[PDB]
């Protein structure tokens, strides 16, 4: 039953969210019953959705449909999932090892510039602000990233705190809150929030999906950073205790060398014990050695270098 068999126009955005009001006020019920606890949905989301100016990922389409009683295909039935290239780029981005390859990172960015030329424009609004967390910096306390406004982040940042399980797209989006973060004081409301975060983090490695452990674990590297730049290097460890963990579980090891070299900053210019710090500098330099990747095991012996000036 899709609209070329029945002959109707297709449904874009505008006209979708002309009728999702449509049901919805037909069936007497008003958008802050609807997106009731606002976990899935929120107001300001669903308000944007019949406004016709954001597109719904497919959660929140199902969502919409089982709040009426009606299946996904009766709601929406020209509906397409994400197409096999876009989510392809995706997972390539978010898979690459940076730090020690000079040539991958530039396929990186190659990649990016394909999403944003060919699927970027039609992906749902949430799938948007995920592409931009990867790597977008805000330059101002009060302005958004490039498109959105800081009031559509905020929603989209309380809806992840609420959450029991953060989906791989919430775990993106946070990347943004970071950033936010890094323009806010030591004694701020978003920085002791922050902290909350890295704690939400840590309970959702037993709840998150397997598959997704991996943007987590970047997620939490990402943290370090951003601990560094407030100089609030306490809650550092356990992060490296829990990307050690994951790094377990997923046996991916592409970033055991980027953790090591961390760990080594650590002891070197927090504890200042470079004892600690050589031993660490040193398994980093065994791994380039046992890959065979001379470009990694040249960085790791410059940066080094670098560090006992």
């Amino acid at each position: 039953p899709r609209g070329s068999h029945m002959e109707v126009w297709f449904m874009n955005d505008k006209e979708f969210g002309q009728r999702v009001r449509q049901l919805r006020e037909s069936a007497s019920m008003t958008r802050e019953q609807f997106c009731d606890d606002e976990l899935e949905l929120s107001v300001r989301q669903l308000t944007r959705i019949e406004a016709g100016a954001s597109k719904p990922t497919f959660s929140k389409i199902q969502y919409i449909a089982t709040r009426l009683g009606m299946g996904l295909y009766e709601l929406m039935p020209d509906y397409v999932s994400l197409p096999e290239r876009y989510s392809k780029l995706k997972f390539d981005v978010l898979r690459t090892p940076t730090y020690g390859n000079e040539d991958l990172a530039e396929k990186r960015d190659a990649m990016m510039t394909e999403i944003y030329d060919d699927y970027y424009d039609e992906l749902p609004e949430e799938e948007k602000i995920a592409i931009d967390a990867i790597q977008s910096r805000i330059d101002t306390l009060e302005s958004g990233t490039a498109g959105f406004g800081k009031e559509i982040l905020e929603d989209y940042f309380e809806q992840i705190f609420r959450k029991r399980k953060y989906e791989l797209n919430d775990l993106l989006i946070v990347r943004l809150h970071l950033e936010y973060v890094r323009l806010s004081s030591c004694d701020s409301e978003i920085f002791r929030q922050f902290l909350k975060i890295i704690e939400h983090l840590h309970e959702q490695i037993n709840i998150i999906n397997s598959n997704d452990l991996f943007v987590l674990r970047d997620t939490l590297l990402s943290c370090v950073n951003i601990l560094g730049s407030k100089k609030y290097y306490e809650p550092i460890p356990k992060i490296f205790d829990s990307v050690d963990k994951i790094i377990q579980s997923t046996q991916d090891f592409q970033k055991k060398p980027i953790v090591s070299v961390l760990k080594w900053k650590y002891a070197l210019f927090v504890d200042k014990d470079r004892d600690e710090a050589e031993k660490h500098y040193l398994d980093a330099v065994l791994f380039a050695k046992l890959i065979e990747n001379r470009e990694l095991e040249q960085k790791i012996e410059e940066d080094w270098r670098v560090d006992n000036q």
